[PDB]
């Protein structure tokens, strides 16, 4: 079935750049799209201006997108639910505001699409695992790929993966999310673990790429970091029981290479500033958008230690981000290994 | 052993941007480096200016680099030979000027490092196979990775792969080419087929990335092209009997992602101009540097046909370059497939 599905209503819990961008996609597919934001005064401003002046400036909202601070008005009648709340705020949302949403989603068996990327600080859980404490796992699918919000929001060609345990669920969602003007194209997979691992780790690597840039290194170095970094995604995926199909697909390779290669990435930008010598405390004090890699770096290290997975690049980035290791010392220690084989396994016999 | 090796002399056959860049690397490892160039008047100019004003403007040559037009003086006493002559000119060099060089390399068993990328028009041969008509296989190794000439020549951090059938040869060359200031770092491998396929095909794909950019597409689109394109490298590598370890290594993923992402790529730049509406004939007449993808695209299609390997992106790129196909029509034909699975095989159970 290559034919598109359309809905009466979608709800997006996530008022940031990406939640808004995905609301813009859904506006083409749904009669009505509701976006939930926590602050009522800010909601009124966004609705009045027909522009998310908080988190996606310069993009006029479609008329069929409405912001609200009322969780129940947001989800009522929704036929798909998207979560795009940043990782470290997801749990709080369900604890504070999620009770009746949970009962609704369960009652009406509403598909949930997790678009958040990262690892939660103390629990070491991926976003879908956080959500899985509150909602049944069969309702949960994962969206992941190279999808900068500004390009997605304005309908510039974008490919993403949708992962679900059951491939027929992924294929249905692919028909809901994909657009007939071919601006947003989804590809189905079952590798939910590979998708979420790649998504979380790629943000940490992107800080590394930004550090390289800030230190005055070039495009050759960036390419080397992407290539060696993907190995870390691959090894963690294997240790966590993922089948690894996502690693060299849109969620892994595609998103990793995208995020490591542009200042549009908030994580890249954090890296650049660290490489130029700013402390993380000042970066984060003056930042108006979430850089998930910052909070992910520590729980990623703890998870990898637990599973005995060596992640040399992510380890040094963690040292820079959380232990104030001078980026030049981190670089030196990274390259202290001496000469080696590329060391990749054959794909073929 | 990971201690560096130093030579008395190296010779580089290839006076272009990359040959000159690699001579700059070798000037750190060798007492003397000779670069062969076909034209004596231009040789005198380069030597006088202490700058390759023909093909690498703005970079001052090390004092221990000398250009020459005399083949026999170039290789005399050299303990490594690099070939960096563009693919379509390699054969002519051996037929017209290579007789004594060939005897020297054989008699003294001098390691030869092939740095040229592409596929030769009539024969469908990779650069090491062309050279392999004249020099025996145990002397041939291949250099491949994300290594833009300007960054290499000026000592900005670069990683490359060196492939040889015997891993011990590759590891020896790695010790000769890698620098102690850690500016140029080599990784050993045996996947010579994978390296050379990736090197040839990535140039064609880079034209495609350029076309996307010239058509006004964004970074999300670029990431998708890189991800899908690598599958074509992978499939062709399998058909040609490579073990595929290089596909997601520096030669494949690394070099592809680099070349598809920067106007420093000659092939990207050709693509961009094609995407903007310029005919290939105008591009080629105002071109001051080789775009290997242009000439490669034809034999690449013939080889893929011969092997029954589908290469959907490379096919459309070939149509744009050789058959006057409107880039917008090529894009439409690419995007007419309907919704699919990502369809990558698992790496693990
Ligand atoms: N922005 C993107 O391009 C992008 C974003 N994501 C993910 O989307 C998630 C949402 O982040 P966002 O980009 O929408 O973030 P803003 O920083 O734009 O929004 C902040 C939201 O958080 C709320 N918020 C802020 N503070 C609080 C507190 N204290 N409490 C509760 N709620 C709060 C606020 O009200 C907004 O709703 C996050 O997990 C990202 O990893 C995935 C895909 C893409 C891209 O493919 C991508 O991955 C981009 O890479 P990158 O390197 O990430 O740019
Ligand atoms: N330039 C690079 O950054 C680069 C270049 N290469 C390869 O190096 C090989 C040599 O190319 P070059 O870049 O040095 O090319 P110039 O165009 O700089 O030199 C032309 C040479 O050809 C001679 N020449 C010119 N016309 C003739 C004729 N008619 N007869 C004989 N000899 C001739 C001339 O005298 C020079 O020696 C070629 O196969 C490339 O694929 C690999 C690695 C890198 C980079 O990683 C890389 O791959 C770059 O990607 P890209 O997309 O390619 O930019």
């Amino acid at each position: 079935k290559d034919e598109l599905l359309y809905l009466n209503k979608a709800v997006v819990f996530g008022s940031g750049a990406f939640g808004t961008a995905l609301a813009m996609v859904l506006s083409k597919k749904c009669r009505e799209v509701c976006v939930w934001h926590m602050n009522e005064e800010e909601v009124r401003l966004v609705n009045e201006k027909r522009e998310n002046v908080l988190f996606l400036k310069g993009v006029q909202l479609a008329s069929n997108i409405t912001f609200t601070s009322d969780v129940e008005k947001a989800y009522n009648g929704a036929e798909i639910i998207l979560f795009v709340i940043p990782t470290q705020f997801l749990r709080g949302f369900f604890e504070k505001s999620g009770g009746n949403l949970i009962a609704y989603a369960k009652e009406k068996q509403v598909p949930v699409l997790v678009c958040t990327k990262g690892i939660e600080r103390s629990t070491l859980k991926f976003p879908a695992e956080i959500i899985g404490e509150f909602l049944p796992s069969p309702l949960l699918s994962v969206l992941a790929g190279p999808s900068f919000a500004i390009e997605v929001a304005t309908g510039v060609f974008t490919c993403v993966s949708i992962a679900s345990a059951d491939i027929n669920v992924a294929r249905r969602l692919q028909r809901i999310m994909s657009t007939g003007d071919r601006s947003f194209v989804c590809w189905a997979t079952t590798d939910t673990v590979g998708c979420e691992v790649a998504s979380a780790v790629k943000n940490v690597l992107a800080i590394g790429s930004g550090v390289a840039n800030g230190l005055g290194m070039g495009l050759n170095a960036r390419a080397a970091l992407i290539m060696r970094g993907l190995l870390e995604i691959r090894d963690l995926t294997a240790a966590l029981g993922g089948d690894g199909s996502a690693v060299f697909g849109l969620a892994g390779l595609g998103d990793l290479q995208l995020t490591c290669s542009s200042e549009l990435s908030r994580n890249f930008t954090v890296g650049k500033k660290l490489g130029k010598g700013l402390p993380i405390e000042e970066i984060q004090r003056t930042s108006k958008a979430v850089a998930e890699g910052v909070a992910t770096a520590d729980p990623l290290m703890r998870l990898a230690k637990q599973l005995k997975v060596k992640m040399p690049l992510c380890h040094q980035i963690y040292e820079i981000v959380y232990k104030k290791k001078n980026p030049r010392d981190a670089l030196a220690d990274l390259l202290s290994c001496g000469l080696q084989d590329e060391g990749l396994p054959p794909l073929f016999k």
